[PDB]
């Protein structure tokens, strides 16, 4: 089915032809380059067990990469004598070793996370041949960064407006399925998003939790009952009530969120939801309650009118940080305009207004699994370490127009420092012994899972202070 | 293996339950909402084979569907009934009509592209039941889209400066394998850009594409032998000459990109290209030209510094528009910071210091297939029409708070108007016959896809005036 052979940036092949002669060794990092201070290193376990470990060669997938250059170069450019070496001397396991910190682990910017050098000297060019697959890591990374700086925001003003994090962990939902590339990015976004949550519309985030880590969580992912403005608007303009009527009631003893914008929001909230249905809503039960969801007009001035509106038809208490809280049978789900910058300032107004952030949970799609890019943390791949003639040598770019391009020298290591803080010692400095063990572990190493983390593991990891 | 009953926003398990009784019918239709006026159609057809087509539904789906949505919801809510139907009565063939413009048509904004009914009232669940996978269709429309609009820049400015359109589909390489969320959006996101450009650095697009669509081109997809950082950095910070001298005589009889500005660009195009290796250069074939890849600095600044230095040192033609062209054995390529922003901004910059788009050929990796959103060309589907108690009803949405968020009205068709333009007609006014034939096609229907496009079509369709 897939091919490693094929999954490099075609120009990739031609470059064993290109490094110096009597080129044994090629050692090369991943980092985070130097607002997001600090990253979540998650995913690179999924790539190494899905796509890496175990025998990746055969003789069909080197004749079919040498059929695919052949025509994708017009020219017999695809070399299979380095392919079949490991295919016939390592039963087609990569002879390479790659080194990474934990799986959960939050590293600052401009940090070694993980390294990849070849164990056989004659395997030279695998090194680079696979930082195209291994740095499609930037995504699960990107996302649980993202993600967890969300959670932040969250964690404070929950904290500030109601004196605990209870429930933290379900404040922030992934409706982000149709919104990103494609089903694979789907489940892999919804995973990096369950490092910090458990709210997601993606079952396969789940499926790949349990298949790449495993958790002895029994409910590590979760969503709701919930209406969409097809099952609303299905029963006409002038039977907006009816739809909701039937769907509270269909769903009476489990949590319901109802879409409440189809037509006109305020009239929905104050006068089906506040007058007309109020007699079955306030019979809910708290572990059942109605969530109404907005998905219209500016984000906080819509949820501001919803609460005040809400406020003037069902009671409110003043919690003991004398902040309005709704009964316990009535909630808000704001799913529309959420991303890293919104959040903020949606909590922020709702602080103003004396309103519990206990009252609104968020959801998130394309910004959350799609609207991220490479360049948000800079993640790259480098070669840094070279033996060429039997000698090291320290290997970095450093583009004259551009230092924050200048990468690393030579072989690395991380290690804490004496006031809890982390460096990237460079050119072989951890050898001294200065500092602490390097933070890395072999993870990889001649085809095989060295070392492997659970979901638990990563979690745990990946929580905030 | 891939289990479609999994592949829906979870909360959808429940919708059957919050239709209006006695619904026999749901009728939905995709659009990309009302700078991108208009958009190209491409996407579909893969995910229609790929997902959809044949016997998708089993005994072991329909098992593995109630204990994995019974976690998720913590309740056995998800309904075997339905799906038990699909199995008994069709053989496990989804009930359902897909209609769409040809696959590669380039239709306006604020048209039905595709629309979604069920053929078997029992099925009426359905249709919104596949919305998130047929929805993740924005994807490829979008990255065919924002590729076609960077081609109409570069056909502009090509035509301009050389009177000709030679080579235009050559003029902006993908290399964004790296630079996506996944190995599935790479392969999606190659074959999308190859609608308008054949230069790729993922195979996997040419794969998709001869799978899923075929084409009677023999060479669809291509690319060019270069260097990275890492082959010229390998041989120290002192031989970047031996590197240089080393690849271009590898690749003496074909086409060589060779990465310039791993220390210094402007070093490297003076001292080293023109002056040290000049005479490695003036011998190449116009078949094997030297390509200098800059990737760092200001993208115009460093382009028009880069031709200035390249002019001094070999020999510099005016063409019959009056723009200056470099020999036919040296050319450039900004592989750095191009977007559809950037490149308008760079080809001006060259037109206004009198340099040929002959001279310089583009790449983009992040900004072609991930820094792309489904709101970019707000590519939506909505439930436009339903029959319940056998009577037709016209549905939509119309938030009070965002006009631009209301949907169409009832049965949709497409048309062409006298003057040449498009109008989509709601509420069934087709069946008036105003306006010639529908233009959107059966191209799905009881699980066989029934209308099928070759690549070569797609790629006919989507062709520039
Ligand atoms: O309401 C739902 N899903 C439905 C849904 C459907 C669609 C959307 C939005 O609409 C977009 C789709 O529209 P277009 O296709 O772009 O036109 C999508 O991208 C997203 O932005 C949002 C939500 N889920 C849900 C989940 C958890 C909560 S809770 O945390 O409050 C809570 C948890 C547990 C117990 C009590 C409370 C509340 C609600
Ligand atoms: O030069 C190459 N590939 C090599 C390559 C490698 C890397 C890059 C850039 O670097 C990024 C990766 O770096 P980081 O990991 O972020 O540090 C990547 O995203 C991209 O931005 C760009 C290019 N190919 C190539 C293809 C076609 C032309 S042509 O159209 O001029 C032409 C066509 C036909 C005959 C003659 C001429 C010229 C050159």
């Amino acid at each position: 089915e897939f091919n490693i052979l094929l999954a490099t940036d075609s120009y990739k092949v031609t470059h064993y032809k290109q490094y110096p002669p009597n080129t044994s060794k090629v050692y090369s990092y991943f980092e985070c380059r130097e607002k997001y201070e600090e990253t979540v290193f998650y995913g690179l376990q999924y790539i190494l067990n899905k796509y890496l470990k175990g025998k990746v060669v055969t003789k069909e997938k080197i004749q079919e990469a040498k059929e695919v250059y052949r025509e994708h170069f017009q020219d017999d450019v695809f070399n299979e004598r380095g392919w079949n070496y490991i295919l016939e001397k390592y039963d087609g396991h990569l002879p390479i070793e790659v080194k990474a910190v934990p799986e959960g682990s939050v590293i600052p910017r401009g940090n070694v996370l993980f390294t990849v050098e070849n164990t056989d000297p004659e395997c030279y060019w695998l090194t680079n041949w696979i930082e195209t697959i291994l740095v499609q890591s930037w995504y699960p990374i990107t996302v649980a960064t993202n993600s967890r700086e969300q959670k932040k925001i969250l964690a404070k003003y929950l904290l500030e407006t109601s004196g605990n994090l209870d429930g933290l962990e379900y404040k922030l939902h992934d409706f982000g399925y149709r919104g990103v590339s494609s089903q694979e990015t789907a489940g892999i976004g919804a995973s990096a998003h369950l490092v910090n949550f458990k709210g997601t519309d993606t079952v396969a985030g789940i499926a790949l939790i349990k298949k790449y880590y495993g958790t002895k969580d029994p409910v590590p992912g979760y969503s709701v009952p919930a209406a969409e403005h097809s099952t609303i608007t299905a029963w006409g303009k002038d039977h907006e009530k009816d739809a909701f009527e039937h769907i509270v009631t269909q769903f009476s003893s489990v949590p319901v969120s109802v879409v409440s914008d189809s037509y006109d929001i305020y009239n929905a909230c104050e006068k089906i939801w506040g007058e007309d249905l109020r007699h079955l809503i306030v019979s809910r039960s708290t572990e059942a309650p109605l969530i109404i969801r907005p998905d219209s007009g500016n984000p906080l001035d819509t949820v501001l009118k919803v609460l005040d509106i809400l406020g003037k038809k069902f009671p409110v208490t003043e919690n003991s940080k004398g902040y309005k809280l709704l009964p316990p049978y009535l909630r808000v789900i704001q799913g529309d305009g959420v991303d890293i910058n919104t959040l903020q300032e949606i909590v922020e107004g709702m602080k103003q207004k004396k309103w519990s952030i206990e009252n609104v949970s968020f959801g998130s799609g394309g910004a959350l699994l799609q609207k991220l890019t490479r360049d948000l943390l800079n993640c790259s791949f480098k070669c840094s370490y070279v033996v060429t003639n039997g000698l090291g040598v320290n290997v970095f770019k450093d583009p004259v127009a551009d230092p924050n391009k200048r990468s690393k020298k030579g072989r690395l290591s991380l290690h804490r420092t004496p006031a809890g803080n982390f460096v990237t010692l460079e050119e072989g400095k951890g050898d001294l012994e200065e500092y602490g063990h390097d933070l890395l572990h072999t993870v990889f190493k001649n085809g095989k899972v060295t070392k492997s983390y659970s979901f638990d593991e990563v979690r745990k990891n990946a929580q905030l202070n």
